[PDB]
């Protein structure tokens, strides 16, 4: 039992022609057309306005009392071939509607004066036949609309009365007929400017199905956190989302986390771009990918896909353009260079004729910042104008995240690995294939030999493609944490499952960034250095764990002074951190020590900890160490030249806010124990 | 904490060679096959048995002792490698019977999980991958990454320590002699698999646990694993696949629409690989075969529930029929009652097969039938029929009392799509089809990572993986809905076969009396009471009449009285009742497609004293509970008997007496039942 607006609704009845899909717009084109090469003149637009929502025999009245079953059956076969073609036009924010109704327990049907041969045939290519326990055509009722026999029957098979139902119509005939039957009307604008009589009549009215469904959400409960093996929604909205780069997070997290959606629907498509071309072929190939949750050995297929190049520019403003959400998911090295092509394709949304909800994931105090920084000086440089990009930076919601997950790209080598593995498989699976419906079963002879030319071409194109059941293209190994935590603004992101809304975000990202991936990347470093190419394995040694806690002591020692309303969070944090890193078998010391120089900044999680605990003279020791090893790492692994290593200290040295005696006495330390791990 | 044998285990390290994949006996087949080409005449079984634990030149040694000191015995074991790769790499590594179901069952009790081989890190990679089991492994271990191989302890010491586990926390699997020396002086709880040679008695000795085979560990691990709860509606299937089959004979409503998800649940840990379903429906036979997957609609939450690893085969087809009773480990019986004799010939054919066949495990045989004492019907014509042909009494006997024969009881109503509904489906899903074909018809650059040989080679692949899957794309979604259920999901099943024992969406019972009782008061004689009054108020079907508020109230409050009464006769089954209740009640509510007629068959018979109707009322009365809408619903039944079926009132009334006599009431009970009953009858006339 649904409580819309104080109403206790019980099911729902829905018009399929105007309302559901945009069918009167074909066959008022059709009727046209179709007396045009029959009688030759054509049907004034005075005769079908008053046609709308009107049963074919009834309509046949209007034709003699004004001045048709030839005219009609040559409109209905020129209406279901442009659904052949173009399919069913489904008016936006229907299938959103129809599950969340579906979901509330309401008993639904559709309520059309279509017959029942043209209503199924529409209702099974749309795919929403399944939301319905009854259908009333305009075949069964005697007296169709404008009375209410049609509205009434459809209520009495549901075993309800009408005033407990909605009752969804576009046309003014129908909505009399809705209205007389004593329901909840509702009122979609289609192609008809609503008159006083109609707008009176109606309990609701919006302009579009999509207005209707923003007004329904407020009445439907928001779903919550999705379990780790919990299944995505089958039922697809026709929403669009972006993932500008199809990376670790972005395929390994950020899919997830667009695929669940809100519970109710999916996202039709999801872009995301990537420089890989191997990557891009491979998905693109396979047609899905899966994250494999190494701790419970769970493949998870993620469907709905479409990899595109990242330089290739007409796909990429085909993104911004017609997605509802985009998540930027690249590092910090091209956000500058990227900046340019999220300028002309947000420059391309405006050019064009709903707001974006645009997703930062990066590992950065500041992370927006730096984006927006890059994003206006693009904007500017393209468009010359100021009061064009002033507008666009305020109209769409630039969130701040914390992503915790820790996920890791598969290797090239190791991707070629499975794509030869798996080829042979499919070699073999064509021989197999090697190389007739007799029976006549309730059928004619045309329709069972019809039925034989299609499960063969079918067969021929599906067959191949069996080898999927089994076979999965895995490209991402993800640890099991859901939670995306994102900045507020954003109304689209208050539906979302797996995003939680929080308000300091900076303050998270400072800790996040100190005793989280600080701690990951300097135990990442020692690892990699003692010989270890696992986070998992390499925590198994007693010396790297040791080393680990004892940088978080030193470094929540500080975060305590600097940020002391959190100091009761930090021993949770520091803790759910170590698990994680526990049993990551599957994700590699290289990832998590990418860019050690970058990360040894002074603004940085490494050494804006160590000038924290010299102000406050707090122990440093195991940090200076941390420090050391990043530069032994950078030199010895990366082989970056040792005369750059000293350049980058001291400039970052001289940075830091100390006194020139700390200042000093901080590289003399940290010099001599660098030479020291040499030697 | 994974409990085995009273010791907390926390890890399990593998073997691969020998313990996890059946490769020594394809090494055996490739040393006879690069043998007969080279030399000409085979290497003997006796030789290959007498080199297994021996090293390479140890084995070389041999064979130049027997076969002469110019043997080119290096050539043709380099030969025999090419030959292993080759199969393995189209064909894929022959995988241990019961590993998969193993490693699931470890997995899910969170054990951390290595392989400790002495093949190279390169090879043993492929062939896990290859296997599609190195999802389950945290960490390998190689014999290229060890100062000192087996049967020293270093490789299995390691594998534990990168685990964070000590050895004696975790399983160690083995065959060879070497391998179990290295695991047993590591610490670890030793699990000895025989593979090809009896293990000598020193190995026996030194093992923690010995068995023939990893089947005989699936069976033990069972006993520490535990059976996983009722599957709930929309929960997922079991992503990896057992090596069993099972069958369905009878590919309908039942079978297809309700058979087939219990079967795909299996024990939640595994599922079967290939499920066999028998029709003489050949647009239903070709159009799973065609989309090689159908999907089970469920109205109430418009879910689609999708059925893969499915196999359709003709009822008529003979070596089909017979491939099902030889290859599958359990079948389920899916046919009608008329069907029964008929089909009897070829399940005698089919169990005759699986007996001359060399399969060798029984059979679970569950009889999906809505009759009482249904078994009894089948078992008596498959025993007419086993004799007419064999013709020996005791292979006849034999086969009967080999295999276990379970009776169920089952509650989901489904509907089996119709064939002019069918090719509907199949004329919109080929429009789409087309529609998605000339898109298909609507490039690796600089990698700097791969070599220019295999950047080569990787376009090549994906390009021929595009052409064949592409087409298929749209399968991802788009489903071919063959049956609409409802989302009942327990099956009650006879205890007895040791293979129902972990499956999850079985309910065993030590006797099927018990659920039966309730299925034939609760739910047969309510739709049988509650489908004689739709009829004589002139509605089509019960999905309609339930619109009637009277029908809907007289169907609640009579479901009542009855769960009220089975409550005291049964109150070990309370928690069934009231499950069983409100899924007759949801059913009800849209059954349009099924009529009253089949329902509302035979009046006369279900009105006896013992059956369904009156049965109820005696309860009641002698428990003092409510009865006046059982009386009503017995009073529909003699009124539908003499307006529809055309009996006489004085027949009815005959038949009455002499069931009230037979109840076990007062004299004074009898008499006031009759009374009331009579009068309520007169009146639904007019
Ligand atoms: N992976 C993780 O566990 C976590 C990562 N993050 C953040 O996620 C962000 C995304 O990086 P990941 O996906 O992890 O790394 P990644 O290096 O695997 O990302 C690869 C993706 O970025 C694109 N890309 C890389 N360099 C590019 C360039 N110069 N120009 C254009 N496209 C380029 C690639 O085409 C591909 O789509 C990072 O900034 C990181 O801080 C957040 C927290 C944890
Ligand atoms: N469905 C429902 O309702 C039910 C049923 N049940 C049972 O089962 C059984 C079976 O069902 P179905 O419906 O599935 O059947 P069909 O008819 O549809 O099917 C059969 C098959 O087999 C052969 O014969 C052919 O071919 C086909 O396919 C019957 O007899 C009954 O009694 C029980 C419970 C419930
Ligand atoms: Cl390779
Ligand atoms: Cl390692
Ligand atoms: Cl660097
Ligand atoms: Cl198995
Ligand atoms: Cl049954
Ligand atoms: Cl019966
Ligand atoms: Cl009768
Ligand atoms: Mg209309
Ligand atoms: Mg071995």
């Amino acid at each position: 039992v649904l409580i819309f607006h104080g109403k206790p609704v019980h099911g729902a009845i829905f018009d399929m022609d105007g309302t559901m899909f945009d069918t009167e717009r074909l066959r008022f084109q059709t009727l046209q057309q179709a007396s045009q090469e029959l009688i030759g003149q054509e049907f004034s637009h005075e005769y079908l306005m008053q046609c709308l929502g009107l049963s074919a025999t009834t309509a046949e009245k209007l034709a003699q009392r004004l001045y048709y079953k030839e005219i009609r059956k040559r409109a209905d076969e020129m209406e279901l071939e442009h659904i052949r073609k173009h399919g069913v036009p489904i008016k936006k924010g229907l299938v959103q509607v129809l599950e969340r109704l579906r979901k509330s327990g309401l008993r639904m049907a559709v309520a059309t004066s279509s017959r029942r041969a043209i209503a199924e045939e529409y209702l099974i290519n749309a795919n929403v036949y399944k939301f319905f326990d009854v259908i009333t055509c305009g075949d069964e009722v005697e007296q169709g609309k404008p009375h209410p026999e049609i509205f009434l029957k459809a209520a009495s098979q549901l075993h309800l009365d009408a005033n407990q139902c909605l009752m969804f119509e576009d046309s003014e005939n129908g909505l009399t007929s809705a209205h007389t039957s004593k329901g909840l009307t509702i009122l979609l604008k289609d192609i008809k400017e609503p008159n006083d009589e109609m707008l009176e009549k109606a309990h609701f009215y919006y302009d579009q199905m999509y207005d209707f469904l923003t007004d329904l959400d407020q009445f439907i409960p928001v779903m919550d956190m999705p379990e780790m093996q919990e299944p995505f929604p089958q039922s697809l909205n026709q929403l669009t989302v972006g993932i500008h780069g199809f990376g670790a997070i972005g395929g390994g997290y950020i899919a997830q986390i667009l695929s669940h959606w809100d519970g109710y629907t999916k996202p039709k498509r999801i872009i995301a771009s990537t420089r890989n071309s191997l990557f891009r072929e491979a998905v693109n190939a396979f047609g899905t990918y899966s994250i494999r949750y190494g701790q419970f050995s769970y493949d998870e297929r993620i469907e709905n896909m479409s990899i595109v190049d990242s330089d290739n520019e007409q796909q990429m403003l085909e993104m911004y353009t017609h997605s509802s959400l985009i998540a930027l998911c690249l590092p910090e090295q091209a956000i500058e260079s990227e900046s340019k092509i999220i300028a002309k394709g947000l420059y391309a949304r405006f050019n064009s004729q709903e707001p974006l909800t645009f997703l930062i994931i990066l590992n950065k105090v500041g992370a927006k910042y730096l984006v927006m920084k890059h994003l206006k000086e693009a904007l500017l440089e393209l468009t010359n104008d100021e009061d064009v990009t002033e507008h666009i930076l305020k109209e769409h919601y630039f969130c701040d995240t914390v992503v915790n997950r820790m996920v890791s790209k598969l290797s090239n080598q190791n991707l070629y690995r499975q794509l030869r593995i798996k080829h042979n498989f499919l070699e073999q699976h064509l021989e197999d294939v090697e190389q007739e419906i007799e029976d006549c079963n309730k059928l004619t002879p045309d329709q069972l030999n019809q039925a034989s030319i299609y499960v063969d071409n079918m067969r021929r194109n599906f067959q191949p493609g069996h080898i999927l059941q089994s076979m999965d293209l895995i490209l991402f190994h993800s640890e099991t944490d859901m939670p995306i935590y994102v900045e507020k603004g954003s109304p689209l992101l208050e539906k979302l499952r797996q995003v939680v809304l929080v308000d300091q975000i900076t303050d998270i990202q400072l800790i996040k960034n100190r005793l989280w991936n600080g701690v990951h990347a300097m135990l990442a470093w020692y690892a990699s250095l003692m010989g270890y190419e696992s986070i998992g394995v390499a925590m198994g040694d007693h010396l790297v764990k040791a080393f680990a806690e004892n940088l978080i002591a030193e470094v929540k020692q500080g975060l305590a002074i600097v940020l002391p309303n959190y100091a009761k969070d930090l021993d949770r944090m520091s803790q759910s951190f170590l698990d994680s890193c526990e049993y990551a078998f599957k994700d590699p010391c290289q990832r998590v020590a990418r860019d050690p120089l970058r990360k040894l900044n002074h603004n940085e999680r490494v050494m804006a900890s160590i000038a924290v605990n010299i102000r406050h003279d707090l122990p440093y020791k195991n940090l200076l160490k941390g420090a050391a090893l990043g530069y032994a790492y950078a030199i010895q692994f990366l082989e970056i030249e040792e005369t750059k290593a000293v350049e980058h200290l001291q400039q970052q040295i001289q940075n830091l806010d100390l006194s020139t005696a700390q200042r000093r006495q901080l590289e003399a330390e940290l010099v001599q124990l660098i030479q020291y791990l040499f030697s």
